[PDB]
């Protein structure tokens, strides 16, 4: 654990344009940083809400790795920076709190580790931990559950107003961002068809290639209504363009009845007042929306220490893991100081009191090497290393 | 080096109270304080300016120990607290620097420590360098030498009067203390024979019996002065004693003219004036002695610089003193860690892979040895030690 850093600086602590700064911008950063700090192991997570620079061996240049990304960057040590990779892995560290993409993030960061050639055993351990902590953070709590995007709560809205999405049709008045977040996020859900209506055709051409719909014309609103079952309104002109007489008219024109929803999206309000009142229509706009992931984001948020309690086990489990690595390392190092010694000694009471016993000192050499491993491990680590270091120092020159 | 500790108070930070309470009380102190504390030396060092404690072995005790003596006692570790006492035993942190007394202090000190069994080696090297050093220094520098109280004053004035004083006769006129002093360093110095009255006989009895000297009449004090070269005065009562009749007096008395040096200690003044231009006669003060002393005083402080070169080259010394010390330790020790592993496996190999080579191991634990201890040597003692004691744990067990 000891051995283990954490550098970085994040929205907790830093706005939008100090985490720009320290981002770094070569694909390759992880990689320079191992050199420029002769590390045993580097891991760098960045997004555009954290830098974070994981890192094995840096011992007593943890304040300097600070530097390379900010004056104000923190830096963590062995069980503390451990416990804040687990704490991102899991989602507590993100505005939205329990979100999927952060655990894809790390695992990215430890692919792209794994592919640059700075990883090493203990980062693997810690990392790998940490994703399969993240996996079931959410999975065996409701950390992750409920919209807290106007995305991801459009869906909800609709599945709540509508039913099953599968087979309904999507329309798309206007090209407001908010409206093509929304209808990307219903496309991503699972729908029949998307159409897209804008009072430029050509703005109405490329949006429908962005969502895999059709574009159609704005003058034929009346019968894109008459086809669709979730409306999603963000024109940027001030003036409404879903009217009554049309919704009626396009009620009115369809064999079949159904609900329809219509969020609006735009301010001022692209929908006219009193369409909320036709009968099998529904109507809400973006703040409805915002209610809806603020509820579900204050919900996560009750899942917290559920997730903190997980956290603190998979540290205790962890630390045997590194523990265990250590004394694997710490026995191979040993050995090969030892049998170096034996080998040098073997040679030369060859020459003997004149004018296989193999043997013994294989058997006396394990001995020695049991004894001294423990003697390493057995008084700590902050040492261990400069010892196993003198150790084997003093092997090759007085062995 | 660092494994020596040194706490107290001393005048430098504290007033005469602060000292008192400090002091311990018990002549067995020093050793109640090894037992108290586990530690493998002590020794003891307490005058009326200063209490401090040297501990070996104390280490991650000495805050604590600064605890017994006071609650601002200092704490000194390793080279600071050798360097401290060489100040102390060199006369430096003296009041009257330089001053023999305090380098008696430091080898009873040693002594005391030697005769209750709280030295260890590394106390002996240090002490013993400490009084050798305070020895040198007052040989090669000038750090000890001219008359720094009023007693070593007028010794010196006598002398600078007077000549040799062996064969004079000093008359001590009343009982004030600071007469006695100048008396007693009269004495010390060497003279002939010392009378001494007072207006009340007994009180004369009293101090001639102190100074080694004779008795005699107040009213006999003309023949006292006819025969006397130096005169000390100091009576309490506030009239004059020596009088310009009486020295003219006992001056026409004597057949063979040779100067007198009266010293006047009282205030007001024992002497009246006029007898200074009584032709053979000097007459000088308490003042003027405390010229003298502070002249001196400020002549002595002059050499601390050549004394702290003095120091600087000793520390060295004894610091490499005290590292063959710890090699010497460290090798037998770890050798008798690796002869135990030695021995419990000798036996082993014995039982054979059936169904003197003594030797090759006595070669192959030699080497061992070396090697270890240099490991042990090779990064340090905040260490060495423990590491010292992990290979001796492992041994026992592991062996
Ligand atoms: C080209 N570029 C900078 C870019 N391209 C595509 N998507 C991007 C992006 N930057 C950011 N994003 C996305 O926008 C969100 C807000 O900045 C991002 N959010 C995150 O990466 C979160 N997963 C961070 C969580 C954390 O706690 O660190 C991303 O969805
Ligand atoms: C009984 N008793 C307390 C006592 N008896 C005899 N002499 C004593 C004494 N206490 C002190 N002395 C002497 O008086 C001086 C002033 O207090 C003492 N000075 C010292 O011990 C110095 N040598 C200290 C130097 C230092 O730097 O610590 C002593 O001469």
């Amino acid at each position: 654990m000891e051995d283990l850093v954490s550098v970085g600086i994040t929205h907790k602590e830093a706005e939008v344009e100090e985490l720009e700064k320290a981002r770094f911008e070569s694909d390759e950063a992880v990689r320079d940083i191992v050199e420029s700090f002769g590390l045993s192991g580097s891991v760098l997570l960045q997004t555009s809400n954290r830098v974070e620079v994981y890192a094995s061996g840096a011992r007593d240049r943890a304040e300097e790795l600070g530097d390379l990304i900010h004056d104000d960057a923190w830096v963590k040590r062995g069980s503390e920076a451990v416990r804040h990779l687990f704490r991102v892995a899991s989602g507590l560290e993100s505005m939205m709190v329990g979100e999927q993409e952060i655990l894809r993030q790390v695992k990215k960061a430890y692919d792209r580790a794994a592919r640059l050639g700075t990883l090493d055993e203990a980062l693997k351990i810690v990392f790998r931990r940490a994703i399969n902590l993240g996996k079931r953070a959410r999975e065996e709590t409701r950390i992750s559950e409920g919209a807290v995007s106007i995305g991801s709560a459009a869906v909800e809205l609709a599945e709540r107003e509508l039913g099953s999405l599968h087979d309904k049709t999507v329309l798309v008045v206007g090209a407001g961002e908010m409206g093509k977040t929304v209808a990307k996020s219903l496309v991503d859900r699972g729908v029949r068809a998307v159409l897209v209506a804008n009072r430029t055709y050509e703005r109405a051409v490329e949006l429908a290639r962005d969502l895999g719909g059709e574009a159609v014309r704005f003058d034929e609103l009346v019968d894109h209504l008459a086809r669709s079952d979730v409306v999603v309104s963000a024109t940027a002109a001030p003036h409404p363009v879903i009217h009554v007489d049309d919704v009626r008219e396009a009620l009115r024109k369809r064999d079949r009845r159904s609900p329809i929803l219509i969020i609006d999206i735009a301010n001022p309000r692209d929908v006219e007042e009193g369409v909320e009142n036709i009968e099998d229509v529904e109507v809400r706009t973006i703040d409805d929306l915002r209610v809806i992931a603020r509820e579900n984001l204050e919900r996560r948020r009750k899942e917290i220490p559920k997730v903190e309690k997980l956290i603190e086990e998979e540290l205790s489990t962890v630390e045997e893991e590194l523990e265990k690595l250590k004394e694997r390392r710490l026995v191979a190092d040993v050995a090969k100081s030892l049998h170096e010694i034996k080998d040098r000694e073997l040679e030369r009471a060859l020459r003997r009191l004149k004018t296989v016993l193999q043997d013994f000192a294989e058997a006396y050499t394990k001995r020695l090497i049991n004894v001294l491993t423990s003697a390493i491990m057995e008084l700590p680590d902050e040492y261990r290393r400069a010892a196993s270091r003198a150790l084997r120092r003093a092997s090759e020159l007085n062995g």
